[PDB]
RNA sequence: UGGAGGUGAUUUAAAUGCCA
């Protein structure tokens, strides 16, 4: 079929509101809570993450409220491909 | 040969740069 990074083990689905900054990414996340997310140390040179960008993160289990670490992000490709399967419904990113 | 002072002048606009 096809290689993408679906949610596989724990990860999240990330897309921010606004960016506060110096690496925390600020997502406003249909698991319930505000999340703050940051970055290792591969991604930080070929990529692009700005608001209106949906991306795969991974939490880390602490206090299910703050999490988020970027591990993927998505290209003009796959973001609207992820719609038609369903596994994400556009309703959740303008109301 | 090579130096130390002084006096004059010197012209539109013209910002910023992943990452091994
Ligand atoms: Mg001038």
């Amino acid at each position: 079929v096809i290689r993408v990074p679906l949610p596989e083990g724990n990860q999240l689905f990330g897309v921010v509101e606004q960016a506060l900054g110096a690496g925390w990414m600020d997502v406003r996340c249909e698991d319930g809570k505000i999340r703050r997310c940051r970055i290792p140390g591969k991604l930080r040179r070929r990529v692009w993450i700005r608001v209106g960008d949906l991306v795969i993160v991974q939490p880390w289990p602490v206090q299910s409220d703050k999490r988020g670490d970027i591990v993927y992000r998505y290209t003009q490709t796959q973001v609207d491909w992820l719609l038609r399967k369903g596994k994400i419904t556009q309703e959740f990113l303008t109301g």
